[PDB]
């Protein structure tokens, strides 16, 4: 779970995912582009993967090298940021909400 923040507001999940089968490190396992009520995706990306070592090394070399509309973006970890009454799940280590029962890794 990697995030890049600042996609355009017309940007498709497959527009990222055009260009990204040949950066470095191995084929990931799933990319989320954040979406909205209305439909809209709002500047933000994460990244899922198969592997730590391949998230690694995608960080490792390229973190200030990916350019599509002419601007830079951060690729930046993802760590969870919780408020006082949180749960965690013990079969994916996902911090979730307080009044959902489910986790959005497996449930
Ligand atoms: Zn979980």
């Amino acid at each position: 779970t990697i995030m890049l923040r600042g996609l355009p507001t017309t940007i498709t999940e497959s527009d990222i995912r055009e260009m990204m089968e040949s950066f470095e490190g191995p084929q990931p396992a799933d990319v989320r582009l954040m979406k909205r009520k209305t439909g809209v995706s709002r500047g933000f990306a994460f990244v899922e993967f198969y592997h730590l070592q391949d998230a690694t090394s995608w960080m490792e070399a390229n973190q200030k090298k990916l350019v599509i509309q002419g601007k830079h973006i951060a690729m930046h970890y993802s760590n969870p940021r919780p408020k006082f009454e949180d749960w965690l799940c013990n079969k994916c280590g996902l911090n979730n909400f307080r009044k959902r029962l489910k986790c959005f890794r497996c449930g």
